[PDB]
């Protein structure tokens, strides 16, 4: 639920961090 919907955030935080390098 809350963690399922919030997943869209964490995933976006790792994508930008993994692509920023």
């Amino acid at each position: 639920g809350i963690f399922s919907k919030l997943a869209g955030k964490k995933i976006k935080n790792l994508l930008i961090s993994g692509l920023k390098g």
